[PDB]
């Protein structure tokens, strides 16, 4: 039974472990039954999750996309622990390309296609005098040409305050903890040499947790620690912050994020005026010598370098101005404000952009929870309750088909995005 069941989420300081620890406490596991073994105290500071913000948009990609959405929507706007992260500002997809606007327009007739009336919250904008009502902070000279696509049930969300949110409640309730190495998985551990029935993780300093079930929910390290068969490839995404005064934020108070897919996005300005930037591209990797556990062999692979760890890290030369080029695009009033906080942030992708969210194909007891591809922070409310689901072996189809184990099924260093990702090796100027 639940209240009987030891469980051990490997990387539970992060996004998707942090949901898992949450939903399991709601299911009625035993607080001390459950342990996070994660690096970093929650919110881990190396987390894709650890951030002012991040946005919460609607996605059409795959199969399971809408329903995750809606599910994830009803909680921020309902949910006690989360709502007071979400901020409903709306969002502003734009853009002034004959390529770019077939995209939007495009994006518009897919919500409707979805034939549940999504085209009550949701506007193409086909004039400046529309797009400037929603987003005043904008000049008229500076749209000419843009059209936009409005989303209005999207916005942004505290990224870090809400896994914290969760982490406090994990410490209130009595959950285990172990970080630094006594946190760090290194290895699974099985009953027997051959391998098929998992009991528990030992660290890297020894440690041995038993437990009945365990699940790796170590984005942008998961790839790392065991072999997924380059069913997920690692890259790094970049942002930067500007700082604001209260009398130059007070224009974007409360404005929509603002995206164009040529370009990147902002977000408003946070309670001490930072506006975060990024900008948009296809992610890079950080290809280095490791063995994760199950290949006999060391493989190359895409190895996160992380900035919690190395603090003195910033970003590629490269970065610096595309992030530029966005700030010129939507905040050139702003173009002499300086740039700071850079930092590199890590996700890792599959070929379809689905999750990968399974038991192991032959480690039974071993759970997969990763494959996050770049735009699973908003699934922080809910995608627990569904590692859940399928721990007890009640995951419904549309979501185990979606997420399963697949190796073979696609190149994942392109994955959904406009190209293989680049390597760090390749681009100069992040050691600094
Ligand atoms: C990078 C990025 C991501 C991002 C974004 C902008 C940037 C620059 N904007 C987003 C947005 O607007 N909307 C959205 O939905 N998502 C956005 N993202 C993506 C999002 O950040 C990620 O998809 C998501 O956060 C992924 O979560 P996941 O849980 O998969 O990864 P994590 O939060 O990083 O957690 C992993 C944890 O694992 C721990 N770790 C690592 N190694 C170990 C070992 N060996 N043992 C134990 N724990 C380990 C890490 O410390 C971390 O806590
Ligand atoms: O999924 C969303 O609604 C926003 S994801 C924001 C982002 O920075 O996350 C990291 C990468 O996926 C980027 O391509 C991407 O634009």
């Amino acid at each position: 039974p639940r209240a009987n069941t030891k469980i051990i989420v490997v990387g539970g300081g992060g996004t998707m472990g942090s949901s898992t620890a949450l939903h399991l406490l709601r299911a009625g596991y035993t607080p001390s039954n459950i342990t996070v073994l994660d690096t970093y105290p929650i919110p881990s500071a190396q987390s894709a999750g650890y951030d002012l913000n991040k946005i919460f948009g609607i996605g059409l990609r795959n199969k399971p996309d809408l329903q995750l959405y809606l599910e994830a929507l009803d909680m921020w706007k309902n949910d006690p622990l989360f709502k007071p992260f979400f901020h409903n500002v709306g969002q502003m997809d734009v853009s002034s390309t004959e390529e770019g606007i077939k995209k939007l327009r495009m994006r518009y007739q897919s919500l409707l296609d979805a034939g549940i009336g999504l085209e009550k919250t949701n506007f193409l904008l086909e004039s400046e005098d529309e797009i400037l009502a929603k987003a005043p902070h904008f000049t008229r000279e500076q749209i000419k040409g843009w059209k936009g696509l409005f989303c209005g049930d999207g916005g942004w969300l505290a990224a870090a305050k809400a896994i914290n949110a969760i982490g406090q409640f994990l410490k209130e309730q009595g959950v285990k903890f172990g970080f630094g190495e006594a946190g760090t998985f290194k290895k699974p551990l099985f009953a027997d040499a051959d391998e098929k029935t998992c009991i528990g993780v030992e660290t890297v300093d020894g440690t041995k947790y038993y437990a009945d079930k365990v699940v790796l929910a170590a984005g942008a390290w998961s790839s790392t620690l065991v072999d997924l068969e380059e069913q997920c490839v690692s890259k790094a995404w970049v942002f930067a912050h500007i700082q604001l005064t209260p009398a130059e934020a007070a224009a974007y108070k409360n404005t929509p994020v603002i995206y164009d897919g040529d370009y990147g996005f902002f977000i408003e300005p946070d309670e001490n005026g930072i506006i975060k930037v990024c900008d948009e591209f296809p992610g890079f990797t950080h290809f280095k010598m490791h063995q994760p556990y199950g290949s006999p062999v060391p493989k190359l692979i895409s190895v996160p370098r992380s900035h919690a760890k190395h603090p003195t890290d910033t970003y590629p030369h490269a970065s610096e101005v595309t992030i530029k080029k966005a700030i010129n695009r939507f905040l050139p009033r702003f173009n002499d404000k300086e740039l700071f906080n850079r930092a590199m942030c890590w996700c890792t992708d599959t070929a379809d952009a689905n999750l990968l969210v399974c038991e192991h194909p032959r480690w039974k007891g071993f759970y997969l929870a990763t494959g996050d591809s770049g735009h699973s922070f908003k699934l922080l409310p809910n995608i627990g309750k569904h590692v859940v689901e399928l721990l007890e072996g009640r995951l419904e189809s549309v979501f185990k088909d979606a997420w399963r184990w697949r190796p073979g099924s696609g190149d994942a260093l392109k994955s959904r995005r406009a190209a293989p990702a680049k390597d760090l090796a390749d681009m100069p100027g992040w050691r600094n």
